């Protein structure tokens, strides 16, 4: 039972961030078959966490994301043993060597605020910073600091919407946007 949004998927990202996004699927016991509009929301997650880690410097952020789940905790294990920074008590995104703090990046379809607000209690770890992207080009961050430059995320926000406009003119934004 393969749908168009799986084809989309696979068309629309790049091999390795599929493969990745698969791993973590049936990692955590999904099937990208079944789960599409999941699949292209993982895809997108990973993607927008790559060109984040992109903006900065050359050694400025270490990924998180897109690790099996043993090798991502050990090197925040290392990471807060190196830093002294608590242990979070769930996965982040990546760690700013920079201002010594791991992010949290969120992708939504609603709105900023709603998911950013779900995010913190979710978390309630104080120390992680939060970085939130809508699909219509909007975003808060922990502080209203916002990491990286001002070109970095507008980038970001721009692949975004392409990403929506794609979606749509195959008539499958509708059902995309009301998944989550
Ligand atoms: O990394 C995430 N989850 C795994 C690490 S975690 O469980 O420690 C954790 C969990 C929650 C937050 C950070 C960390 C992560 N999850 C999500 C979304 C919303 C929260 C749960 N959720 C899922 O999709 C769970 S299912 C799943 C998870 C990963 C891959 C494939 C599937 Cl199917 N939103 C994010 O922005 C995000 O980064
Ligand atoms: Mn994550
Ligand atoms: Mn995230």
């Amino acid at each position: 039972r393969g749908s168009h949004m799986e084809d989309f998927v696979r068309q629309c990202f790049n091999p390795m961030i599929v493969e990745l996004a698969e791993k973590a699927m049936k990692e955590y016991g999904e099937d990208p078959k079944i789960e599409t509009n999941k699949f292209a929301a993982i895809c997108t997650h990973l993607e927008v966490c790559f060109m984040y880690s992109d903006g900065g410097s050359k050694h400025r952020f270490e990924i998180i994301e897109g690790r099996d789940r043993i090798m991502a905790w050990t090197v925040v294990n290392s990471i807060c043993n190196t830093t002294g920074v608590e242990k979070p008590k769930f996965l982040p995104d990546l760690y700013d060597y920079k201002e010594n703090r791991f992010i949290e990046i969120g992708v939504t379809r609603r709105e900023v605020h709603i998911y950013y607000l779900e995010k913190a209690n979710k978390i309630k770890s104080e120390k992680t910073h939060i970085h939130i992207f809508s699909f219509t080009g909007e975003e808060m961050a922990t502080k209203a600091d916002y990491t990286l430059d001002e070109e970095s995320r507008a980038r970001i926000k721009t692949r975004l919407f392409t990403i929506r406009q794609e979606m749509a003119s195959r008539s499958l934004w509708d059902s995309f946007r009301q998944s989550e």
